[PDB]
């Protein structure tokens, strides 16, 4: 059978799954009653995809699509969605909504995009500076559309890209990563949702790829947090290796001096554990990454780090 | 002789690829018939064993991205002067081997983007801005060799204080043109590029260069933001992990619909990391939307293609 393993990329070689920005650190997060269900970054070791979870980083919190209607909400241009290849949306398909939407509460801004088709002035382009509210009543991708805001007026009922830049608050209603949104909108229930992890065992804490994020005024530390990252399940996806076991042990190696520095559990449903108490931003040589040794167990008792 | 590791291509589809010129996805496959420009790109040029070359790194993110501090607002029509980091945070050094910090676009014209900072030190520490940016790369402040970069903004919320550049999309700078196979001057104005990545032709008759196209934003007119990459991002990832000995020049590749079984067309991969086919004149490729590159033998630069 086709044997597990993990590209070689150091720290500053990986991409946030759950946002398009690279990894800045590791992060193991003491453990509370708030669940961990983010629906970007996740996939299997096996490399089955699952939650909302595409190939690009391009793709993540990024839209395409027509703006359909100009209205007056705050949340001005009504964007119908496509798939973010082009083809057409299906709000049936068992996926929580368009592979790449945001799966945090909070305000994605960024520019949206448009190129016109058809008789109105075909191939003329604008481009202005956007904001989507996840917390919006108007944001309703998995029923196919969202509304975003802008300062500009030159937007056309036309073909529409959302590129993402950066995260911040809504005004009173903070940014919360681990908060997803209603993904129908209000007094609807969120479906085919890839599952809440945690640790099996007290001792262990959830390890976090994290990245600092732009923000566009205030004092917001831009924290994103992602199980794995970006390159690890394109890897995953493309090897398809079998997983012997619900867990695979991976060890963090020096390669400049040979050191093994620390070990960790990479769980079968793609997230990793770590033997620590408390919450501890770790500091690692700069050509360090994670290496695969064998496929353990729960039982598997971690070396404290 | 001894093994070696087999060379091959990823499995993914068009709309799976990323241009490794600009991060955006693949949109089509275009081959272009033989004129004057000259084909030199330094983003997304890699060797078939895995070694990056001109400016090329790994991330999609890093594509087109600067990272550093502003340390001046100027006179200038490029206001705001940008001492560049690597992108990874490191510190820059004018005197590596490479063409620019990696990363650094590869063509002459317009990117347009997002500046944001997040301030340290003593004055309002993690206070943040981000507003929309444009450099030039006709600029003569476009001096990213040499350490900084230059960008306007409408806005003039700007501090000298860390400074990201995100990219969003390329438009021509007013009267000078968007020109995707111009190379910036790395080191301004009368100054030599240097350390790059040689540039690319098909050295055999009937064959043409074959280009990963994609179509991405612009902010204003009509320009098609055409930008041809040789090979899109993710192989040159694979390539960079599987390190495989090139066995010849040339491996001939195949373009397969899985649905059917089908061979469509066939190909030279160069050494080099790039495409040609045989064919005749300009001509945008129509395929199914599930086809794929598959690798299938080593050839050699004599390899007569099959016309498509």
């Amino acid at each position: 059978s086709k044997p597990f393993s993990l590209p070689i990329l150091t720290l500053s070689e990986l991409t946030n799954s759950r946002f398009p920005v690279p990894i800045d650190s590791l992060f193991t997060a003491q453990n509370n009653v708030l669940q961990v269900q983010c629906q970007n970054g996740r996939c299997t070791l096996d490399g089955e995809l699952q939650g909302t979870t595409q190939l690009l980083p391009s793709g993540i919190c990024a839209f395409r699509g027509r703006v359909t209607a100009e209205t007056d909400h705050r949340d001005k241009w009504h964007m119908q969605l496509q798939n973010l290849n082009g083809t057409t949306y299906d709000p049936t398909d068992d996926v929580p909504a368009p592979l790449g939407t945001p799966d945090f509460k909070g305000v994605v801004f960024g520019v949206a995009s448009q190129r016109n088709v058809g008789n109105d002035a075909p191939g003329s382009t604008r481009a202005h500076e956007a904001v989507i509210s996840t917390y919006s009543p108007q944001f309703v991708p998995k029923l196919g559309s969202v509304n975003f805001r802008s300062n500009d007026n030159d937007f056309q009922l036309q073909p529409t890209k959302f590129t993402p830049v950066g995260i911040n608050d809504d005004g009173d209603h903070p940014f919360r990563q681990w908060e997803l949104p209603d993904y129908s909108g209000l007094l609807t229930l969120n479906m085919n949702l890839a599952p809440p992890v945690a640790p099996n065992f007290p001792g262990e804490q959830l390890l976090f790829f994290r990245s600092f994020v732009p923000c566009s005024g205030g004092y917001n530390q831009g924290i994103v947090d992602c199980l794995i990252p970006q390159e690890w399940i394109q890897h995953f996806y493309q090897e398809s290796a079998p997983s012997q076991s619900d867990v695979a042990l991976i060890r963090y190696v020096n390669p400049d001096t040979g050191r093994t520095l620390f070990e960790a559990k990479l769980h079968r449903s793609g997230y990793i554990t770590v033997a620590h108490s408390g919450d501890y931003p770790l500091v690692v040589p700069a050509n360090g990454y994670f290496r695969f040794d064998s496929w353990v167990n729960q039982f598997y008792s971690l070396a404290p780090m």
